[PDB]
């Protein structure tokens, strides 16, 4: 089996991205947040405190015949934002781009944080790293990728997002019309339940390039992308006025500028992010102060190849008995 599904920017940042997902019978559809960096499938419900939802989309259990209540079951995560939910766990069918799993655990969010409540485009989270992550308890629960691998034509999916546009998540199967060249492959440790890997080095606009290993990992479900402050100082030196600001939270940029690309290391490729991809807009709204989306990794304790690296690729993940990525540009 295959399936293939669009993934839509939330805004005009691309600060995240949504993807329908089918819950139940009938389907209730929910546009969930892919998260390669996560493996809990949890919604917004019927059972989240009335309070903490603000005009997301919810699944109602109670109205699915095919729900069941997973007994004792409870689930509570925190993400790297700082942000959290926690509730209960039902088994239900899921289907993705007309991929359908049974059986399937939706954990049904009875508290969410601030947040989640404050984004009214996003009805929950769909986790995509390793189930070794998942924080079901007393028994921990398979991520929906995990559950449906055996029955895929290929144990693979694939994360193609768009720059302020539309892209697609496809599992089972590598759309070979949609990458320019050749697709790299680089290994993969699952040692902390990422899809973590290292990449070769970078370059900042027409610059040399820099050998130098980045272990990090390859994150759907952050926006930006973070590095080690180096790298970060390295680039930012390159846009007159940038600075690092600790009130902001980060480096800043004045909007008038130009910003220059940034490249990273696949073994012997080369990835390109464009300037634009890196314009975050300004910090407030009105104000002549862009926020960047290349920040320093420093004190998150790992360094994050989220959204701004991965939509300048097509980006492969091997979910084969020993698990890789692959990358091409596009």
């Amino acid at each position: 089996s295959t399936g293939s599904a669009t993934t839509t920017p939330i805004d005009s940042l691309d600060d995240a991205y949504i993807t329908p997902v089918q819950i139940g019978t009938p389907a209730q559809t929910l546009n969930l947040d892919f998260d390669t960096g996560s493996s809990d499938l949890w919604v917004f419900s019927s059972e989240t405190t009335a309070s903490e939802v603000d005009g997301q989309t919810i699944y109602t259990p109670s109205k699915s015949t095919t729900a069941k209540l997973l007994s004792g079951a409870t689930w509570s995560i925190s993400y790297g934002d700082g942000s959290s939910s926690s509730g209960d766990v039902y088994t239900d069918t899921v289907s993705v781009g007309g991929l359908t799993v049974t059986g399937q655990a939706v954990e049904s969010a009875k508290k969410v944080s601030s947040s989640f409540t404050e984004d009214s485009t996003i009805d929950g989270l769909l986790g995509l790293a390793f189930s070794t992550l998942n924080t079901v308890s007393p028994t921990q629960q398979k991520t929906f990728f995990d559950n449906a691998k055996a029955s895929l034509d290929s144990p693979v999916f694939t994360a193609d997002l768009g720059y302020h546009a539309p892209g697609t998540y496809n599992f089972g199967f590598i759309d070979t019309t949609a990458y320019t060249g050749s697709i790299t492959y680089t290994a993969v440790s699952t040692k902390q339940g990422f899809w973590e890997w290292t990449s070769t080095g970078y370059a900042v606009g027409s610059g040399t390039f820099k050998s130098t290993s980045i272990d990090g990992i390859a994150d759907t479900g952050t926006t930006l992308l973070y590095l080690p402050a180096t790298v970060v100082s390295a680039y930012w030196a390159q846009v007159s006025g940038a600075k690092s600001s600790s009130s902001v939270g980060g480096y800043v940029f004045p909007c008038s500028a130009t910003l220059p690309s940034f490249t990273f290391g696949v073994g012997s490729a080369r990835i390109v992010i464009p300037g634009d991809y890196i314009d975050f807009g300004p910090i407030s709204t009105g104000s002549s102060s862009c926020f960047g989306g290349i920040q320093s990794s420093a004190g998150i304790g790992i360094n994050i190849f989220g959204d701004v690296a991965l939509k300048a690729a097509f980006v492969v993940f091997n979910g084969a008995t020993t698990p890789t990525l692959g990358f091409a540009s596009k």
